[PDB]
């Protein structure tokens, strides 16, 4: 039979192949919407591989006729309606320690950016800037931050949250996190903080990162009103999803001088542009193209996990067989 | 008697105030070289406060008719010639703890900033680039190398070198360290390796961070010829001092990707400019002006400090009464 798998927004196969060749053929679409995929894949795929630049409503699933199986090849699936797609009968999942500690070492870095202002110390001296003096190295890394004792606010003790703290704890940050979903007792194994409230995470912390999935219930969850509750020249750092903070309000706390300075390595509207959004003429700003993720070992290892899980599918029996179906 | 004290180059002794009101005339020069200082400090002033940005030749000493002491208000006095210094009855001291974990703080953030490109991706966005696809990401991020299982040399196992392994060593890295003076067994008091040449450091290391003062015998212990000892596609990091580092030596390195990076705070001629020098048309390049050291908390304790082993010297005998010199 060698039913059809799919690389959906992407053009390269080749990790893949390896791990499919014997039981699937196998192709790519390198679509950015449905409207670019055949109706040949639509009609015949039985399984899908996608990345994290293709969203699939309702609408769009309808429109696979033989598809029984999406993978994630990363461990976020936002971009998925993961319940109409089991409605439909198709089973969804993730690749869950897809750059864990890529992600939280970026994390770290930008972290780092901000208190050491480093990078825009570089983009300074780019820019032509001469820094000769004492006093000129304290005017133009002015706002850079002594660590030990400043407290850090983590949302969403995930795996990468999880990293976070412990990298965080060797740089002498007091370390908090507020997750709602998490059982009693993870914060005494860590040697954590735990509040209830994100409004507590927020009224305590020096500096606010993001690691929690998107779901239902966290859109804009930095929004103007929560922006208000955090501290007088607060950090913020967003690795997590775009679509957890609201960016009007950010510019806004930016300008205002209210929060000191972010680092986005996502944002509302992917692909990001800094000549295109409401961060346009934001100041303090520090932004990277989504690739916190990003080393060569992690994306062969996560590639390699897609494939698997796809030919577990195809080869056993749905959705038993599965190691990571987020949508039973 | 009041005796002069003068801030040599800079043209703020507010910090410095309070700690010597009772006990000295202050004065500053707000000067680069001995050209620009007043012929009544050179005659009067007993004791004298300066950073890293003027240099005390012998010659520049001898100009001192009071002099009783020097005091640095940082770590390093590779700047002042402290042995002719002595011989003229001029006591030299520093700041040891001056910044230790800012400077490490600094250099991990470079050494992050190489691992995870995360300035030049900002640079990139920052010059209109696009990255829509995961293709596109892996090419703009291409270099960029998961930390886990990564050996880092330690060039220099003092109080910022040790700060840098222990936070090191919660990324993952294999922590390694070359220093000749330090006597054995800090090697198991860390948990960290020890080699016994530079050679050794140099062959098994992925990232080379230097954390060694400037003396007589590691000026360009960075050269044409330890270069060519690194690894292929090594990393470099330098917060200690420029001088230790032929920059045309790692120039042509970069150039030619033996090297795949360099990050550097410190420069052979500072103040540095992308525009002047061997590094000029350099690639894979970040620098920043001297201020790994930097931070509101960090810059008014070594100025206390200083003030108050400045203090220390007025008010009791010299070099018994004095904490830090470090030319008995
Ligand atoms: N930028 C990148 O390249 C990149 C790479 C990897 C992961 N990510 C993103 O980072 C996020 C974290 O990934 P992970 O692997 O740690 O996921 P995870 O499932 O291990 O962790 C998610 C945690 O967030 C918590 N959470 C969910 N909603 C919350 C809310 N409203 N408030 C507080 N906590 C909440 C959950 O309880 C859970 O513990 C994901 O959303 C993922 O999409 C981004
Ligand atoms: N860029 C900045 O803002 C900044 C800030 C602080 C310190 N620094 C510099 O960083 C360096 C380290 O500072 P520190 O406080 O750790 O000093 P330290 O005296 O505590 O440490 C110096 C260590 O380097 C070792 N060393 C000396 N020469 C060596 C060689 N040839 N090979 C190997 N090891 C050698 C010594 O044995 C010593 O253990 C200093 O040179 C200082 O000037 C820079
Ligand atoms: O963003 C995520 O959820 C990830 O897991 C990282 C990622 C990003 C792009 C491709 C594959 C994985
Ligand atoms: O560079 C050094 O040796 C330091 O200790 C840091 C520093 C830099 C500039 C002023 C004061 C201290
Ligand atoms: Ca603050
Ligand atoms: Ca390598």
């Amino acid at each position: 039979h060698m039913p059809l798998v799919a690389l959906l927004d992407g053009r390269d196969c080749t990790v893949e192949m390896p791990i499919l060749k014997d039981v699937a053929t196998v192709a790519f679409c390198d679509a950015q919407s449905t409207q670019e995929i055949h109706e040949k894949v639509l009609n015949e795929a039985v399984g899908a591989l996608m990345y994290h630049t293709i969203t699939l409503t309702r609408e769009d699933l309808e429109k696979f006729k033989a598809l029984r199986i999406i993978v994630r090849i990363g461990s976020g699936f936002d971009n998925i309606d993961i319940k109409s797609a089991g409605d439909l009968g198709i089973a969804v999942c993730n690749v869950p320690a897809a750059s864990v500690e890529e992600t939280a070492d970026s994390t770290l870095c930008h972290i780092l950016n901000l208190y050491r202002r480093a990078t825009w110390l570089h983009q300074a001296l780019r820019e032509g800037t001469r820094v000769q003096s004492v006093e000129q190295i304290r005017e133009v890394a002015s706002g850079a931050a002594r660590i030990r004792g400043e407290t850090l606010g983590i949302i969403g003790l995930g795996r990468v949250g999880q990293a976070v703290a412990l990298r965080a704890k060797a740089f002498g940050f007091n370390v908090l996190f507020y997750d709602p979903y998490l059982s009693d007792g993870v914060e005494r194994a860590l040697g954590l903080q735990r509040v209830s409230t994100l409004q507590d995470l927020l009224f305590h912390s020096d500096c606010v990162t993001l690691h929690c999935g998107l779901n239902e219930h966290n859109h804009h969850l930095i929004n103007d009103f929560t922006v208000k509750q955090m501290r007088q020249g607060a950090f913020l750092v967003n690795t997590a999803r775009g679509g957890l903070v609201d960016e009007k309000a950010l510019a806004q706390a930016l300008k205002e001088g209210r929060i000191r300075g972010a680092a986005l390595d996502v944002h509302e509207s992917e692909p990001f542009s800094f000549s295109q959004g409401p961060l346009k003429d934001a100041p303090n700003l520090i932004c990277t193209p989504h690739a916190a993720w990003y080393s060569e070992q992690a994306s062969i290892e996560m590639r390699e996990e897609a494939a698997r899980e796809i030919r577990r599918a195809i080869t056993g029996r749905i959705p038993d067989s599965l190691k990571n179906c987020v949508n039973k």
